[PDB]
């Protein structure tokens, strides 16, 4: 779809599952060269690698924990070693776990902040460093959420991580705009990743989730991957510092019932 | 680029010049059927029609003043008469004129509100009516500005019109989401439309405009047309109620100078 | 409560009822000199005048329709004639009426825009002109709503008027900040004015209103009047261009149900 | 000024200097019972205690580092032990340090996040727990910044911490609204605390700071303390989940130059 993405090198964190996997595959369809970071050898990154190649791309995998600076550096170095450059960095890894806020253990708060916000900072930091050093007009996409604007009871750490990610992105976008580097957030609403489809199998829970979505359906991973491909492309040449919400209307509030 | 736009009927207000013209031409490249509304026979809508056809589309022209309800209805009827349906409505017409706010004549305020905000309401209203009557999963794009969020001294009427357009869009998006209708704003920053390129020919004024733009350049009309094509396409299937800023970073504030 | 408000001249539109009345009486408690604008003498503005006086203030009444520039000018002139100056302008008059948006008559759209947005522009324009000409470090308070940020199906004209008011206020605040003039919005949520106690008399409608309010109760007019007294006072000396939401949490979304 | 604050117990972090000190003294003027948390005894917290007392309040001091959960718990325990209850928690401690973002050490990132965001989470968590357990209609004030909305090149950790604080506050306000607990941010612009008078002593730096402020002056600490006293008081009974910016117009953008 986007001819300019052919041959671009894109690194994606948390790409063995979910939205990261879907983005990897979509960049494959665009004939990009994808670095699939994954967290654990309990996962199946090689299946993603095969799907990216089948779709029309090239791919390698690399284990790394985005809460470890050395591992983030190694993700970037993997792009350089395997494909010779880096063009697009997608900080997608994230976690969540609900607990009443007055009871939330500090170590749970810390894990969510470290993965979701600090990890995205480190990935952004490392990619931008490389881009500035090598005069690359690179692109960073940070995977946020509707929860960068909509508060989330029982998930104060998650909300804080995404609200922080918004200002992190805006600051990096402003700081590095003169270098021709673009930095943007995607804000998904409720998406039918495997894990979410399973937890929302219960018809009552499913209906509750859908009640929050004006469009009336839970989105598919490909509908988020579409956004990432567009933002990374030169079609979005004049777009930086934004959050592009792809949420079925969730940021408007719950579905309207007359 | 977007195969699903082939054969879609798109009506664009204020399309004899500027961003409306650029959007018309881009939808031509996507093989759409374009209704080019224009304000005055002092303009050259037929040149746009020819460019849309050359680009790969079909096109007709229709005169109409978006501050006249009958004329807005006639724009929609022109789509139905000429092409048999309407799929995408783009409310692009606008005006501006700077005056210190405490001195702004009411008739100037009224003209800007009527064109920029009421006109977009009427166009949105009429398109959505048609879509609901005919079970069309249609799309409305309202042309806003960075001035839906950034205040604009000497242009209180313009700012108010765009701030209002934001809530107009969000409300229609929420109200009609269950009908499969998407409604979004585009928020351009400073763009090199012919009129702006002329007024910004003065090197000092040009530099002042550029100083407000983190990316350091004034955008081209095609960079806005790219956004409209994407939003109207099924790539943006899960996107409604947003404002997609395409502004070189202007909503981040002025360019960063260390 | 605020010693600096004693003897300040405050003009309030729509002050014979509802929030405007409550604000008039509160400024009376602060020993201000209040210009009570009213729409019709069938509203009993003289009863408000008497309540302002009993509360500790001075007051006069003046009829005027904020959709007529001459009447807005006459409100400001009344302050000058009766009390010798103007210090605070509160643009409070407003209307609403729900209709499905694709069916909303232009007449209705126009009435809401004219009252709610253009009327506030004219009152702001006129007060600021006086303040600038006379070196008054004046204050303008525009009565907005949570609907300057929360969309409102069936009320697209109302939402547009308040979204516009946000950018009107921000623009005036920026334009006139160097003159020492402050301009701010108040954003009430659901308030138990007489008109809304009627609107929400039905127990099921009331319950539904309350369900949208995290604090769980519909506010009282005095809770809004408190905000206006503070913003007008020197306690808020460093506050301009804001919207102060007083909404029981409505902008957070509906009440949280675990 | 606010009669309902007499005898209320307010704990304030970072209260030996700057805005925290100013808030302590202002609550003293309101005849509150103030718990002055301080970081080091080299800051002379007992001088603040004496100023609170002279102003009309009661006060105790307690050392604690808000990056240690046990110290945060001990702040809350100090209120209970010394004064018998807690009514208002003000999470004010903060740090900053500018570094180009691609060069920012993780250690520095971590310190800013831990102090500014995690520290405010822990103080909020602990106060809210107490309030819920004891049926107190308590209040939390988190000291944010204009940088919860305005990006800040070279200060990505600071901006992230405040952007996160916004969503932390909104989430807690929503989660606990039904308990009658209010949670709000204050968003100062540039304030003439001792540390910033030092930072901005240079005339050219000072002028540049002022150029970003529509009102044209750097605020004084008492102008922020005024906001905290109001938000903590029953005047703000219907106010929760907001950010009250007190910034001379900074969120509007830089001062307007025609
Ligand atoms: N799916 C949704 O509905 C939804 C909605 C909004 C936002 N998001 C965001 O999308 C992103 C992807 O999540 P998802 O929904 O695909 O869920 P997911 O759990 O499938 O994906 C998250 C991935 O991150 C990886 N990961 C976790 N911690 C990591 C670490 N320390 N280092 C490296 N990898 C790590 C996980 O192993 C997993 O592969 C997240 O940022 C999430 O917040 C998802
Ligand atoms: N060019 C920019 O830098 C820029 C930036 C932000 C937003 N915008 C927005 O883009 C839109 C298009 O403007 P543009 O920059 O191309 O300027 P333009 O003046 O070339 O285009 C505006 C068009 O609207 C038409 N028009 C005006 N009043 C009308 C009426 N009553 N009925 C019908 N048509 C009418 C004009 O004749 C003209 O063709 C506007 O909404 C404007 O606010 C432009
Ligand atoms: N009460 C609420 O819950 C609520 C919520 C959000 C915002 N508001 C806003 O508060 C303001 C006051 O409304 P209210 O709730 O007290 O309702 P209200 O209807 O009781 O008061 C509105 C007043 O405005 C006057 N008015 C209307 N059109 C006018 C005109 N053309 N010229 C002069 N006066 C005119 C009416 O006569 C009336 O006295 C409005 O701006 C409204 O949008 C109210
Ligand atoms: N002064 C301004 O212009 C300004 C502007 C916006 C926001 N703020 C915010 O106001 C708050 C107060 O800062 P300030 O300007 O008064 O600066 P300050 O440096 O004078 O005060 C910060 C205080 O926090 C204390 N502190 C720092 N780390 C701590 C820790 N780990 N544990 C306990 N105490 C600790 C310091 O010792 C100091 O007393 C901060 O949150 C800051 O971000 C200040």
């Amino acid at each position: 779809m986007y001819p300019d993405l052919k041959g671009k090198v894109v690194a994606i964190t948390g790409a063995a599952t979910g939205l990261g996997k879907a983005m990897a595959i979509r960049f494959g369809k665009e004939h990009a060269k994808v670095v699939i970071n994954y967290y654990s050898n309990t996962q199946d990154p090689n299946a993603v690698k095969e799907e990216v190649i089948k779709a029309g791309g090239e791919a390698v995998v690399v284990q790394g924990d985005v809460t470890k600076e050395e591992d983030v550096k190694n993700i970037v170095q993997t792009a350089i070693k395997e494909f010779g450059t880096l063009d697009i960095m997608i900080n997608n890894a994230g976690v969540e776990n609900p607990v009443p806020s007055h009871e939330l253990p500090l170590k749970d708060w810390d894990k969510v902040i470290a993965t979701n916000l600090t990890g995205a900072f480190l990935g952004s930091r490392e990619a931008i460093k490389y881009f500035v050093e090598n005069d690359i007009k690179g692109n960073v996409i940070n995977m946020s959420s509707v929860r960068e604007v909509i508060p989330w009871p029982w998930n104060v750490h998650y909300a804080s991580s995404k609200g922080g990610m918004k200002l992190m992105t805006k600051t990096l976008a402003l700081e590095y705009a003169s270098n021709g580097i673009r930095v943007n957030n995607i804000g998904p609403g409720a998406i039918n990743t495997t894990g979410n489809a399973e937890r929302w199998a219960d018809p009552k829970l499913k209906a509750d989730v859908e009640s929050m979505i004006p469009m009336g359906y839970i989105g598919e991973p490909e509908e988020i991957a579409a956004v990432a491909a567009w933002l990374a492309s030169k079609e979005a040449s004049y777009v930086t510092g934004i959050t592009l919400f792809a949420d079925g209307g969730m940021t408007l509030g719950p579905a309207f019932e007359p």
